[PDB]
């Protein structure tokens, strides 16, 4: 695996000890053969698993997530996906890693995806050696992996909203339930629901995994409500999944806006890890799978891989090259290559708005190109009346860094911008300049 220009895809089963069996040997492999080497965590809290699956081992972890006192001569780094592509954008020295591995490699937010692009390239060029690990890579069609212990699956209606009958075997359950919900606001209403009913919920998104992550491990808890975040190896005690099949789809319309289309079918990708989140005890047969929908490959016109083509575009690799997506999720977009390349001012101020901004990646894109500077908020006011941000059915207004309380009115309009009172109320902060 480890031989220059070579891309190996480990493929074995969810649950089958990738990460705590065969990564460390892996690891003591590439120190053994002086491989500089960089390891890809989905999320922190799979980074600070993964210390645990390493310990002793030399790693630099390149993360707050893992307080530990390094050795200074490690040759091995671990940092997030994220982390890894927002290194490459900035004027920072990245080390050209001798081997590449990504766990979770399934991940299809915009930078797992443009570091598999990156990485791939590089091998590809024969400069390196890349590992992803994952049960389900780019394109598969198996919904029903194969299981450390048996599963029971069931295709079965599954609520999207509140209810009063009509689902008894939801709350019947005596065990712990993994529910996969659409969305946010979607998870809000079952949850609520199911505290109605005397339940104790936790909610787990993108922007609060962390911090309620580990109030599955804290407390007793009967439901976990989860979007998708959850399919990049968040492990649960759980004997039950439920599972809705759907997800949001980000599309951009005319290149002119970007809507949060769906609810629709999730990948099969999407639908075994979501399945693969129990069956995982060799000891415990019995699990239960609930979907409540099929399959399709939504994932085509996801805007996602364009925004990674976007981030790509402005990743230097060599003179005026431009790494390619990796050629498994390259057919969905229909993007020219390089056509988001900036210069290098703009380039600065497309990363600030995405790191500080915290905006998506396509807004960050638009504004910067528009030879915006990252402190100009006025194209937060200016847009379309059409474009203009709701907040319980009243237009959302803010107080501009001028004084003047204006409607939020974006000149270009992102779904994502608004999708949850949390996310809306980060771009009414960013609308009126605090930060």
């Amino acid at each position: 695996m480890l031989k220059k220009k070579q891309l190996t895809v480990l493929d074995l089963h969810p649950g089958a000890g990738k990460t705590r069996r065969v990564l460390p040997e892996i690891v003591r492999e590439a120190i053994k053969k002086r491989l500089r080497t960089v390891i890809l965590a989905p999320t922190r809290v799979v980074a600070a698993e993964m210390e645990e699956a390493l310990r002793g081992l030399p790693v630099r972890y390149m993360t707050t997530a893992v307080n530990v006192t390094h050795s200074g001569t490690e040759i091995v780094d671990l940092m997030c996906h994220a982390t890894f592509t927002s290194r490459l954008l900035q004027p920072i020295r990245v080390p050209n890693y001798n081997l590449n591995i990504m766990d979770e490699a399934h991940f299809t937010d915009p930078s797992s995806i443009a570091a598999r692009g990156y990485i791939s390239t590089r091998v590809e060029m024969g400069e390196a050696a890349a590992i992803f690990m994952t049960a389900t890579p780019p394109g598969t069609r198996d919904a029903f992996p194969d299981s450390n212990s048996p599963i029971m699956d069931t295709e079965v209606e599954v609520p999207e909203r509140a209810w009063s009958s009509g689902f008894d075997w939801v709350t019947d359950h005596s065990g712990k339930t993994v529910w996969f919900v659409p969305s946010v606001r979607n998870g809000n209403e079952i949850a609520a629901c199911l505290t109605k009913a005397g339940k104790r919920v936790i909610q787990l998104s993108r922007k609060t995994f962390e911090t309620e992550f580990q109030k599955t491990k804290n407390q007793e808890w009967d439901f976990v409500i989860t979007t998708d975040i959850s399919e990049m190896g968040a492990n649960f005690k759980a004997d039950r999944v439920i599972d809705s099949r759907r997800c949001l789809k980000p599309v951009i319309l005319d290149g002119e806006r970007v809507i949060l289309a769906g609810p629709m079918p999730v990948t099969h990708a999407s639908a075994a890890q979501r399945r693969g989140r129990i069956g995982r005890n060799p000891n415990k047969p019995g699990d239960e799978y609930m979907y409540g929908g099929g399959c399709a490959e939504t994932d085509e016109g996801h805007a996602h891989w364009l925004e990674a083509r976007m981030l790509l575009d402005n990743i230097y690799l060599q003179d005026g090259l431009i790494a390619s997506l990796y050629r498994p999720e390259a057919d969905k977009v229909a993007a020219i290559e390089g056509e988001f390349k900036l210069r290098t001012e703009q380039r600065k101020t497309f990363v600030e708005l995405m790191k500080r901004g915290d905006l998506p990646v396509w807004l960050a894109y638009q504004v910067a190109s528009a030879g915006i500077t990252y402190t100009d908020r006025r194209w937060c006011f200016d847009g379309t009346t059409n474009n203009t941000i709701m907040e319980d059915s009243v237009p959302a207004e803010v107080w501009t860094k001028y004084g003047e309380k204006r409607v939020l009115k974006p000149r270009w309009m992102d779904a994502r911008v608004c999708s949850d009172h949390a996310a809306l109320k980060s771009f009414k902060e960013f609308a009126a300049g605090k930060r």
